[PDB]
């Protein structure tokens, strides 16, 4: 049992529901937050800019000490940091920007990372400002991670369209 609520149930392990993840993480405080991250991990935008700014730019100042010390993730990597005041942890994902002519491909290797944790609150990877179809990121999330993944789509709209087509 977990404190995930208003959730609807796709399969054994992955959930849905419309929600802003900011709002969710901070009501729930999960132990992972997953971030759409990009490999400088600068959170400019999209769900990445969205909870930077709700940590008062502490994930940024974490995120330029890592980088600094390791360089840039791959596209289809990620790395454990702090969660800050949204969760214990944060699981920075780079899924593939089809805006950057990035492989699609990679976004299986992203969605893989997740089944390194029991238990995520997460967005759809590669969704939103990285181009992708959130259908196909969807079908790809179902049929690669294997731990409990609770997923937050924004736009209601879209979570309907998700929620509606899903074989
Ligand atoms: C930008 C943002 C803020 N809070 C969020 N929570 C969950 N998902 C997000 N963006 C990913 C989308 O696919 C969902 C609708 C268009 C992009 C956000
Ligand atoms: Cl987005």
């Amino acid at each position: 049992v977990n404190s995930f609520s208003g959730y609807l149930k796709l399969t054994d392990n992955v959930y849905i529901k419309n929600a802003d993840i900011v709002e969710e993480a901070k009501k729930v405080k999960p132990t992972v937050v997953v971030n759409a991250a990009n490999v400088y991990l600068k959170h400019g935008g999209g769900v990445a800019g969205a909870l930077n700014k709700a940590t008062n730019n502490a994930m940024q100042v974490e995120s330029d000490d890592y980088i600094a010390t390791n360089g840039p993730l791959k596209v289809g990597g990620s790395c454990v940091l702090s969660g800050h005041n949204l969760a214990k942890h944060c699981l920075h994902v780079v899924g593939p920007n089809v805006n950057k002519g990035e492989d699609i491909q990679l976004l299986k290797s992203a969605y893989e990372n997740f089944n390194q944790h029991e238990v995520l609150l997460a967005p759809l990877l590669s969704a939103g400002i990285f181009g992708a179809d959130p259908i196909h990121s969807l079908r790809v999330c179902v049929d690669t991670v294997r731990t409990n993944v609770y997923l937050a789509v924004f736009d209601k709209n879209l979570y309907d369209k998700l929620v509606s087509s899903f074989l």
